[PDB]
């Protein structure tokens, strides 16, 4: 069965682009429209009768049947935008999908490239298994493995997300919010490129899952400055031989082995406070190295006053850095690994990297609400943008996923009509615990974990803060859409300037430009003479009729002499181009 082959190719895809393409090919073959999100998942599992697929349906159905989701109707009418397809953005997206919301994720990259390896708490392993992780990554947490690379976690969550009808757009950089206009269009996003279909999306919830670079306004950062702290990560090719399998992991609770560090410093000049080894798709090491040792070995060329000069690509000898990392890895595993060949990163270089942990950040607040021109927008942070992890402690995914579930619960309460201040008060009451969570003070009964915070935080007081304590987090300060669409799509075209839906169309160049924007094979826009008003109009009209099936409302000569085109007719005509092409860039 060809649909089975397409499903297999989707499941087995090894890149973000390859996953998106296999999924689109599966949907086309099955004649399914993911953008009709309220029915997509049910139609897909009805149409695809494949034993492999049915195994996955049972897991997702079981997850979605929890009473917290209200059978998928708690958020049926809520539109959410997620910034970032990292693990925490995608995990949030997935729970928002199970509540019935429409969800769109925009991601500025188009590849999952990070090889570094993430520690997983037991509850997260159980969460991921329950989402079908093993059907996308057969080796997932095999035996006593409790880690996974960043990019493999991204691939699993991407696949789950696509199955549920979540929309994922790569090569889209979020730049800002666009307030609603006056007098009905809601909140929108400024994205690059602004011609992207997602510029049409109006949403009531936006989630910042874009790590440190996140620049949603209204989230003041708390700074935690400590002693100079430098971490080095490294990945080596893992050929899964028997020699390689025998080498024992180094857990990262193991450093509390200080004699080893003294021996290592005296034998090699490498002075570490901690080193971690995970045996995963790569042999992954992370270590924290003292500044003086890195100068002594030539990794850092000059000792600058403070760090961002100290750790600049100009002040760091890459070959010495590679040597230092390999040497530390080899000694820490006692030269039992046959070979230490660097895996190759995004840029085609050996995969070593250095990071500054001297200052870490966390948002004062997880959420806020914006209201303008009658439209309310729930804004919240999740993941590294909310609370930065110190990798050796293994809290990144655990607290990202707690906050993902907390955010889902917040959006559930929003959609059910809870007043904004009570939504915020509850969210902030939950958020106050996040930097105290450990595998032992968080709930133990994984089989009953749900987005309901009571299932995850024993004895939580969700009314710790009063609504009056979060007043400062509520901030009060012609199809116009069609017009805005034509403006963005025609921007940059010589001779065109769309300021209305009548006068700006008499020359014919604007519509020729709309056609060229989406079907450059049908028209040479550059060859056109702006003075040939009748010829250019009629060319646009004929192409649209013959190639696009849009019936003309007038002739070129009628347009060339009209004075002002009827606007009801202009709008009926232009809207057909809008509907044909708006989702289609
Ligand atoms: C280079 C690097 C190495 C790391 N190494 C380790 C490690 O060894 N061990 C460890 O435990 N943790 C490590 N981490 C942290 C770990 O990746 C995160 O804790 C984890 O992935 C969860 O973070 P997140 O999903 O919130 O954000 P991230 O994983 O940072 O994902 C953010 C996503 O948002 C996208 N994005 C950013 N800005 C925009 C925008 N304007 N528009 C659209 N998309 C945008 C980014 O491309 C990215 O895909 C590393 C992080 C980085 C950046």
């Amino acid at each position: 069965n060809p649909a089975h082959v397409l499903f297999d190719r989707f499941v087995q895809a090894t890149t973000c682009k390859g996953t998106l393409k296999a999924f689109q090919e599966l949907c086309d073959h099955l004649e399914l429209k993911p953008k009709d999100y309220r029915s997509f998942y049910h139609k897909l599992k009805s149409k695809l009768n494949y034993w492999k697929a049915k195994a996955l349906w049972a897991k997702l159905d079981k997850r979605g049947s929890h009473k917290d989701y209200k059978k998928g109707k708690a958020c049926t009418n809520t539109k959410c935008l997620i910034i970032g397809a990292g693990p925490c953005g995608l995990r949030t997206a997935i729970d928002l999908s199970l509540l019935g919301a429409k969800v769109v994720v925009i991601e500025k990259r188009d590849a999952f490239s990070r090889n570094n390896v993430l520690h997983l708490w037991p509850f997260t392993i159980h969460d991921l298994r329950g989402l079908g992780a093993k059907k996308f990554y057969g080796k997932f947490c095999a035996g006593a493995i409790d880690h996974i690379s960043i990019r493999q976690l991204q691939l699993i969550l991407l696949k789950v997300a696509l199955i549920l009808g979540i929309e994922i757009h790569v090569n889209v950089e979020f730049q800002g919010l666009i307030q609603p206009p006056e007098d009905r269009i809601g909140w929108r996003a400024l994205v690059h490129p602004k011609t992207h279909p997602v510029s049409e999306y109006e949403f009531e919830v936006i989630i910042g899952g874009d790590g440190r670079r996140n620049t949603l306004e209204g989230f003041r950062r708390k700074e935690f400055r400590g002693k100079l702290a430098i971490a080095i990560t490294a990945n080596f090719i893992n050929r899964n031989t028997t020699a390689e399998a025998k080498v024992e992991e180094i857990s990262g609770v193991a450093f509390i082995n200080q004699k080893f560090f003294q021996e290592l410093r005296e034998a090699t000049g490498i002075d570490l406070e901690n080193i971690v080894y995970y045996k995963d798709d790569t042999h992954y090491f992370v270590m924290t190295a003292k500044k003086q040792s890195l100068l002594d070995k030539g990794v850092i060329l000059h000792d600058y006053a403070d760090t961002e000069l100290l750790l600049s690509r100009e002040n760091v000898d890459q070959e010495a850095l590679l040597s230092y990392a390999r040497e530390a890895a080899d000694f820490s595993t006692q030269q039992q690994l046959p070979s230490l060949d660097f895996a190759i990163n995004h840029y085609g270089q050996p995969d070593v990297a250095m990071f500054d942990f001297t200052c870490m950040y966390a948002s004062e607040n997880a959420a806020l609400v914006r209201e303008q021109n009658g439209h309310q927008l729930l804004v919240a942070l999740v993941g590294d943008s909310l609370l930065e992890p110190f990798w050796p402690m293994g809290t990144g995914i655990a607290r990202g996923f707690l906050a993902a579930m907390d955010s889902a619960w917040m959006v559930r309460s929003w959609s059910l009509g809870t007043s904004p201040l009570e939504v915020l008060a509850e969210r902030e009451s939950i958020y106050r615990l996040l930097p105290q969570t450990t595998p032992e003070n968080v709930s133990k009964n994984f089989s009953q974990y749900s987005i309901d915070p009571v299932t995850r935080y024993p004895n939580i007081n969700v009314n710790f803060l009063r609504p009056s304590q979060v007043r400062h987090l509520y901030d009060t300060g012609r199809s116009s859409k069609l017009l805005g669409w034509c403006q963005r799509q025609t921007d940059g075209y010589a001779g065109v300037n769309v300021t209305d839906l009548t006068m700006s169309w008499k020359s014919g160049l604007a519509l020729c430009a709309i056609i060229h924007r989406y079907r450059p094979d049908l028209i040479d826009f550059d060859s056109l003479d702006e003075q040939n008003v009748e010829k250019n109009n009629q060319l646009a009209f004929d192409i649209a009729e013959k190639e696009l099936g849009i019936s003309p409302i007038m002739t070129g000569k009628e347009m060339a002499s009209v004075g002002e085109p009827d606007k009801l007719s202009m709008v009926m005509y232009l809207t057909q181009f809008y509907e044909m092409f708006k989702d289609s860039l």
